[PDB]
DNA sequence: CGCCCCCTGCTGGCCTCTGTGGGCAC
DNA sequence: GTGCCCACAGAGGCCAGCAGGGGGCG
């Protein structure tokens, strides 16, 4: 298994620099200063992939477009987004809506699904809301109310007889 | 050990769509 | 009085940038 445990967690690995690592992300211990500016990492590979912000480095070229990146999971990325089909994306697991990115999914459950302490009154009726995905959802069902909907195309309408006049246009 | 990779997760400008209110016609 | 036309502010996923842990391997 693993020999090198972990005091303050429950991390063990194979290997006692690991351990070093992980041991080094509770105290914070930074031993590798950055000789531009005031940054300190706490492994080698962090701060030479922090110099690359320095010098402009990019050393991951896009096979297909050739745009250049800082880092290989940027490009990876790239890659999967703009030159891939059938990519498996994110549904959001309180509303509809399909993101492509998890970070992305992330951005919109804290924008969308955060409880606000602060209720916020719809500006059509006297309804408050804690959640701002509820809150637009309500305020973009006021457009329905006195509303006809539509069987085959997209047209709406607010009056009964022009509505029946309309479904004439289609015999 | 260090190097290179992976996935993660937040950031802020960018791209692109929405709806919405004021203006003119049976 | 209602039903389109169009500018425009807002909105939100898209996207590259950037460090955060962590494993395989020379
Ligand atoms: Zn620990
Ligand atoms: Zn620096
Ligand atoms: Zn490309
Ligand atoms: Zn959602
Ligand atoms: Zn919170
Ligand atoms: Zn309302
Ligand atoms: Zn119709």
């Amino acid at each position: 298994e693993k020999p090198f445990k972990c005091s303050m967690c429950d991390y063990a690995s194979v290997e006692v620099s690991k351990l070093k690592r992980h041991i080094r992300s509770h105290t914070g211990e930074r031993p590798f200063q950055c000789s531009l500016c005031s940054y300190a990492s706490r492994d080698t590979y962090k701060l030479k992939r922090h110099m690359r912000t320095h010098s402009g480095e990019k050393p991951y070229e896009c096979y297909i477009c050739h745009a250049r990146f800082t880092q290989s999971g940027t490009m990876k990325m790239h890659i999967l987004q703009k030159h891939t089909e059938n990519v498996a994306k994110f549904h959001c697991p309180h509303c509809d809506t399909v993101i492509a990115r998890k970070s992305d999914l992330g951005v919109h459950l804290r924008k969308q699904h955060s409880y606000i302490e602060q209720g916020k009154k719809c500006r059509y009726c006297d309804a408050v809301f804690h959640e701002r995905y509820a809150l637009i959802q309500h305020q973009k069902s006021h457009k329905n109310e006195k509303r006809f909907k539509c069987d085959q195309c997209d047209y709406a309408c607010r009056q009964e007889r022009h509505m029946i006049m309309h479904k004439r246009t289609h015999t």
